[PDB]
């Protein structure tokens, strides 16, 4: 339920050692008014944190429970992981504080009854170590008696409170009056209403740092959210009621102990007032006691400000309050230890931090964090070695204030940024109240001591930034794609979607880098390897080889999407890839095909396949490009870096980027239909390294007009962001070429004079003028026109461009049925046959433009 | 250039009041060693910040930009705005500091002539406010000549340094020796090597806070940008050289003033030691000077630790050092004043903060920040009212340390997160050096004083958090989906990428719906429509058809991509789309096929093509699935105005489409592997529609042991939440053969014997064995028992699951070369016979299981 399950659990964890041992002393040094102010200032922070905790408990629905699990699932991995670690450390030090208080009580019992062990501080150390070892032994094995222990502890604390209140009303005896107790008196109340400020810790915030661990423990209700009936209505009321009732108890005890005991008293029973004309100085003189001797010399042993166990002295039966101290300290220490271990284990099971993951495994059948229990025990022992409560308490105040500020600010952050899963139903949660609580918690943390607060904030920032440096990554790409399913065919975004042939990626990598240069974070570039084996498709050995190849490619920091194809020949192999690659609107639009360095050496029939590539690409309304670099195409000389992944020379391509380019692109327009002609040069022409480029826009501009035909391209020039009027009119585009060049063009096809790959087509010629080698207006009979033109282009490139870093060569057009594949190949070969420049071939598909950069 | 452009004006801003007024006093209170440590510790912070600033300057080619512009464009707006605000405030307070130093110098000058105004402190206030008003008047109008005033200031400071050194070289005069300066002496150097803390400000960090303004002024090099020939080379050299040379000057002045002036001296010229025995003490006694009275009485007026103007006294010509102080102060204060105003104006140009202060508005033709100038003047006057360098300097140290820590951490943040616009070219920039600089800056800021450091940090946090609080996806894909291309392969999450073959999307819409409600933002679903085109694409209008189908899909709630493949048949027709659909990881993983229910009407070729897709899916590691309906998946759409969404009638046939599933789904998963067999109804179950259907597990096979295998299944069920433990036994497959069910099958496979139309099979078979059911290790003989099992599965569909949402039977498996096509197709027809509700068959590729949803 909510009473015993939640409120009593929070009660037993909030009530602890400072309630019995230091609250009367805080009331003595700070007075009743400032002690109440301290109590209320701590309760403000803890109640604002409790409202955030209640909002967390009402957010969504969590069935397993746990403080770290609730906070992290409601607030996030970064803030949740910082909270689950600072809170775990704070709970580990709380064990040390409560065990030190229990050890101090046992030491006082030994001093009054019997003999001490070694030394009043060393006895505290020894008893604390032994008691924390016993607590660890109980936690590891023997955690089934917890309901009975909870009932016994709550009843013993109730009995201690009742006995203290009963003995306070009793009129003082000789011993109690000697020790400073005079029942209730207005004079003592008025005297103790004001501070005294003795010792090094006499300070308002010095007292706040010692009292504050009396207000912590409000997170015990959230620890068992899974093991409750209805957490959304049980955790808030239980936590808030526990905070309220413990606040009432602290205020009442402070008020009644301030009004009963004087600050200074001496245990000597002879200090009763002598019947004569004495010089009695203190307030106790009116009550018949003479405490001047020690009060003037600051050597009193008893009193509110000098005796730490005055609460037990005041009461009717000291052993009952001793049992109450034992119960409170043991319950709080056990709760802190088990909470630290369980939060740390759950935090470690979520791999958010590198090295803590070792303390994440459980033992036995219920998976107890034995490693976490041992780490918490080690931290507790280390802080127990400090045998002073007034030293441990400020540390716990700092770390619990840091944890509460973190929780409050995490709730405020989740509220202000409208976090997805952050939907609190708690009626009394306000994000500005949480922000105020976090701010005041940090301010108080720095006010108690600045260096420990700085260390805590530094650790918090380290963890938060480490984590920063059910979201999912696959579903996001899917969501963006389907959102694009509603993309507008309107303003067709003719991004340079391209399809690339490389075969194995380690071979022909010049294309890879090339189409990798541009469309970097601009569009899609798809690599394409076609396996040419028609028999035994390596279904098993396809993903693995791709993996390896993609890793190599990825090691090159490329931006592509390799693709594997099985087929019998090149033609149908790429035909499969072009019309089915991508998905929906996410489809490739441009094809680039690697040239075969050795085509005329042997294997004649491959000309058909290679030219069918281009013809089917033309018919498919794709973009088309050829690939032939300075050096040989296929890498077959290795047996004497090699993996571009390791090292990628790619000089032929890297020249443009690695080296600062001083020579420019040269294009032309003999085929005006090609719109891409102003895009592929645009794309590549606009890259970081490609920055250095004095764009030479060579175009067949109108021989008389440079302002409406050439500027027709200049008005459009703006969108292509060209900014160049370099329209170099070279009307010598197709002038009669060199005699020698035509000669070579011919005997090039002399071996292939026949349509060897076209017997069928020869029969067609046979029935049509029987043209064996010369073809009317198709080969050289009349088609020579285009051949002499293209060769003139070659002369041009070789004369004007001469040494040309790169050339935008427009692939010429041949329509099937009026020109053979042979001549087409012949044209491809003669595009750059004389030498070996880098073939930056290009041609478009009469598609619209001005997509990139307007 | 770089010298005069950067380093000369960085020195002029770094040199200021503390160089002449408090450095000797710091060397007096702290030791020479401790003063050197302070200087080097400040220079470490400023040099790390200078490295960060040099990295910022060499980032990109930002032109015509101040300090704030550079920082906010290289770094983020969130960090840039806070940096600009803190830097502007720090400069505004530095104006007050340098004006107070100038006023102190003028007040001392007035006192030495015996003409004070009102009193020491109020005279400082009056002179400082008048000076700062004159400074504001110069800054507003009359700055045109500040370009030539720079040379005068630099030459004046150089002359002051030379005069100080020359005067230090001079042997003592009677007046100078009386005032404490004798000369370079080893004894004085040794005496001043050790610290001597002699006031409220006497502490290591107390002197660090006063000195540190001597090291600030390096960002003065940053705001020059736009007036430099080459910032990427000028800014780093100038800034670092200025830091080095000013550090050298500070160290030299400290070590030379600590070696010639004693800490205690009296301006009385009669202290000269009187001859006789005496009891004279002190180091000066050895030089004939008995300063005993003041030293013991602590009433000395002169000396290093008492006189604030010791550089002036030591130097040969006092007015020259006064001129040097004037030049240094009026250069640093003017630089700070015209830096704070410009940074604030640029910051207010960016609508980054709500209360702009409107100081952003420029005046005149140069758009000078008159409003910003007045705000800076007001802040300077407010901090001038303090009129004490030892109090103003700690504030400026705090705020400049905050600014430098902010810059260093912002550079580190940009480096570690790999910001898109952060690619610094500075060779000596390291993000860990920047992190160290920011951390030590914050530590020193809190060490000097904690409350002002907390105020500055809170202001920075407030600003930062306030600022913190169409082929787009195409492009977004580049960063996410090609970021999805790089993802590990060891994730092995069996993404249920699904492929479908409904032909036209409108037709066979039931499969579309089924594959759409499932994978609704979970898995990729791709719609493949085959146009079986045997010629040139009919028209681009086909693309219109594509947009019409995508609109149809969007007219409902589908997340489909539409693609098409041109072919001449179906087997190859799907085969094209099969191994090329998708791209990289996103690629479809399983395949569903529109069942050609009509199979006894058309030639069996269609049936052979049909078995083709399933066999190919078996060879390509794909998943096979198939639906079936009573009225017709390939419903004739018989026809037996604004027609509304046919969804209503459609969903009648497609419950999943809209109707929340009510009746139970049953997985007749005779086959175990191919997890999708269960996954399909599973992520179908996740669906709210199917949340109303107990997921029935109809396992079948062995009867002797049931749960023995199940315990493996319930382990993977703990992983794949089921919520049930009752798997109904299907012993029908065995010992339960029903004759009338065999007779139908036989009468259902007649024209299907050797109807594969496989002439080669017939031939090879004919030369092996004759009869169409003789050579039957494959022909419905060895696998006949399988046909019995199939018809029994249908019978237990009619009994065990008489009614169900979808009867999920495991899709059968047939071996190529060991299972004929007609036998398999008849098996499927039995498994999905008539008079059944929607029915689905599945069989995965047994890659791995449990990968999804644990």
């Amino acid at each position: 339920g909510w009473v015993k399950g939640v409120m009593i659990r929070c009660m037993l964890n909030i009530w602890g050692v400072i309630l019995y041992l230091r609250l009367p002393w805080i009331t003595a040094q700070a007075g009743i008014v400032l002690t109440w102010i301290i109590i209320l200032l701590s309760v403000t922070v803890t109640s604002i944190t409790g409202l955030s905790i209640s909002a967390i408990s009402t957010n969504g629905k969590v069935k397993s429970g746990g403080t770290y699990f609730l906070i992290s699932r409601s607030l996030g991995p970064e803030l949740g992981g910082s909270i689950g670690l600072i809170f775990a450390f704070a709970n580990a030090v709380g064990v040390a504080m409560h065990t030190v208080g229990f050890a101090e009580t046992v030491r006082d019992l030994l001093q009054e009854y019997g003999a001490p062990i070694v030394d009043p501080i060393n006895d505290i150390r020894i008893i604390g170590v032994v008691s924390v070892t016993v607590l660890l032994a109980i936690s590891l094995a023997g955690m089934e008696w917890e309901s009975k222990a909870q009932v016994l502890f709550f009843l013993v604390i109730m009995v201690s409170f009742a006995n203290y209140l009963v003995g306070t009303l009793i009129p003082p005896s000789e011993d109690k009056a000697s020790k400073g107790f005079f029942s209730y008196r207005a004079d003592i109340f008025v005297q103790n209403l004001v501070p005294d400020w003795r010792g090094p810790d006499g300070t308002f915030f010095g007292m706040f740092s010692i009292f504050f661990p009396s207000a912590t423990g409000i997170l015990a209700g959230a620890n068992i959210s899974g093991d409750l009936k209805d957490p959304a209505i049980a955790i808030p009321k239980g936590t808030l009621m526990a905070i309220f009732w413990t606040t009432i108890s602290y205020l009442a005890i402070s008020a009644t102990i301030g009004s009963c005991v004087v600050r200074d008293a001496s245990g000597v029973l002879n200090d009763t007032v002598t019947p004569g004309w004495g010089a009695c100085e203190g307030l106790a003189c009116s009550y018949g006691w003479n405490f001047t001797e020690c009060t003037q010399q600051h050597s009193c042993h008893y009193g509110l400000i000098n005796y730490y166990q005055t609460m037990s002295m005041v009461s009717g039966f000291a052993p009952l309050i001793t049992a109450g101290i034992f119960g409170a300290t043991l319950s709080s220490a056990l709760a802190c230890l088990v909470s630290a271990a369980k939060v740390f284990q759950c935090l470690c099971e979520d791999q958010l931090y590198p090295l803590i993951g070792f303390f994440g495994k459980g033992y036995g059948k219920n998976k107890e964090p034995v490693r976490g229990y041992l780490l918490a025990y080690a931290i507790a022992v280390a802080f127990i070695i400090i045998a002073e409560l007034n030293t441990i308490a400020p540390i716990i105040s700092n770390f619990f204030l840091c944890s509460y500020a973190l929780i409050n600010f995490s709730c405020f952050h989740a509220s202000i940024t409208n976090s997805p899963g952050w939907r609190p139903s708690f009626q009394y949660y306000n994000k500005w109240a949480a922000l105020f609580g976090a701010i005041i918690s940090v301010v108080i943390m720095f006010l108690l001591t600045w260096w420990a607060a700085l260390i805590a904030i530094g650790v918090v920032l380290f963890l938060l930034l480490y984590v920063i440096y059910q979201a999912g990554s696959y579903n996001l790409a899917l969501s963006y794609s389907v959102g694009l399913n509603e993309v507008e065919d309107h303003i067709k975004n003719y991004r340079p979607q391209c399809l690339v042939l490389t075969g194995p990626p380690n071979f022909r990598p010049a294309l890879v880098d090339f189409v990798g240069t541009f469309t970097r974070n601009l569009s899609l570039m798809i690599c394409g390897h076609v396996l040419i084996g028609p028999h035994k498709q390596r279904m098993p050995e396809l993903q693995l080889i791709a993996n390896g190849h993609t890793k190599w490619l990825n090691k090159r920091k490329i931006k592509a999407f390799y693709s594997d194809v099985i087929a019998e020949d090149l033609r149908r192999g790429v035909q499969i890839l072009m019309q089915a690659a991508g998905l929906g609107r996410m489809k490739p639009n441009i094809l680039v095909v690697g040239f075969k360095k050795n085509w005329q050496s042997a294997h004649p029939a491959t000309v058909e396949d290679y030219i069918g590539i281009l013809h089917d690409a033309f018919d498919f309304n794709y973009g088309v490009c050829v690939m032939r670099m300075r050096e040989g195409l296929n890498v077959s000389k290795m047996m004497q870096v090699d993996p571009k992944a390791l090292v990628k020379e790619e000089q032929a391509t890297t020249i443009f980027q690695s080296e600062q380019g001083k020579k420019t692109i040269d294009i032309y327009w003999l085929f005006d239909d090609g719109g891409l002609t102003l895009l592929i040069p645009y794309l590549l022409g606009r890259k970081r390294r490609w920055s250095k480029c004095k764009i030479r826009v060579f175009v067949g501009g109108q021989i008389n007009r440079m302002d409406q035909e050439r500027k027709a391209i200049i008005s459009l020039l703006s969108k292509f962001r060209l900014g160049f009027h370099e329209v170099h009119i070279l009307p010598d585009i197709n002038q009669n070429p060199r005699a020698e060049h035509t000669k070579r063009f011919e005997d090039m096809i002399a071996p292939f004079r026949l349509n060897d790959g076209f017997k069928d087509e020869a029969t067609v010629n046979e029935m049509r003028r029987d043209c064996p080698w010369k073809i009317s207006d198709e080969e050289i009979t009349k088609n020579r026109v285009k051949s002499l033109r293209q060769v003139r282009l070659n002369e041009i490139v070789l004369d004007y461009s001469r040494d040309a870093a790169l050339i935008v060569i427009t692939l010429p057009i041949g329509r099937k049925g009026k020109c053979p594949s042979s001549l087409y190949m012949a044209w491809l070969e003669t595009l750059s046959q004389d030498l070996r420049p880098p073939v930056i071939l290009i041609r478009g598909n009469q598609e619209n433009v001005l997509t990139f950069y307007c």
